[PDB]
């Protein structure tokens, strides 16, 4: 039991640890993907302002 | 000392458990991060494409 033991709390400070990792890791990610998720959302938005505008123009235009 | 084994036993175990969730979890947060890396790039080369044509029909005159 005493070898076992010493063995088992060896195993669960591993496991510890690297879990710990994995949640660092993960907090990393999801702060990227938040960041991803703002610019593509904007660029979209800016360039569907910009095209349009530029559609619009063609419109009013090309009525004489 | 039994009671700390079986604590230590039942974490052991949750552990394990929390470490599966963890690792699914992130598969998929970099399955999402990819897809919109792709995109991104994607939104880059259409703005650089109509920027290019905007400035080309200010062929004026």
């Amino acid at each position: 039991l005493p070898d076992l033991c010493s063995w088992e709390e060896a195993q669960l400070s591993s496991q510890l640890y690297r879990n710990k990792q994995l949640q660092d890791t993960l907090v990393q990610k999801e702060e990227e993907l938040a960041r991803l998720h703002e610019e593509n959302n904007h660029l979209r938005q800016y360039l569907n302002s910009a095209l349009v505008k530029c559609e619009e123009e063609k419109a009013k235009k090309e009525l004489s």
